[PDB]
This record gives C-alpha cells, structure tokens and sequence, in this order.
C-alpha cells in the first residue's frame, strides 16, 4: 500500500544528490559511491 517502508525518526544522512534516507552514516556513503560514477552504470537512472 505505502510507498517503500518509510517511518520516523532522524534520517539527516539523507543522500542530498538524489534524496535516499538510510538508517546510519555508513549505510549513506556505500550508496554514495554510485554518484561519484566509479562503479559500472547500467540502466537508465537519474
Ligand atoms: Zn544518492
């Protein structure tokens, strides 16, 4: 029904790029890493 699994609390690490809310710090970067463009694209994302 709900769009993903979203609830409250404090998810300020949100990737400011594309807006990803992780639950920690660690979770944000290890996603980062596809902005930076190191790793191989493949479909069409913005
Ligand atoms: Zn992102």
């Amino acid at each position: 029904g709900s769009s993903g699994s979203s609830g409250t609390g404090e998810k300020p690490y949100k990737c400011n790029e594309c807006g990803k809310a992780f639950s920690q710090t660690s979770k944000l970067a290890r996603h980062q890493r596809i902005h930076t463009g190191e790793k191989p694209s493949g479909p069409s994302s913005g």
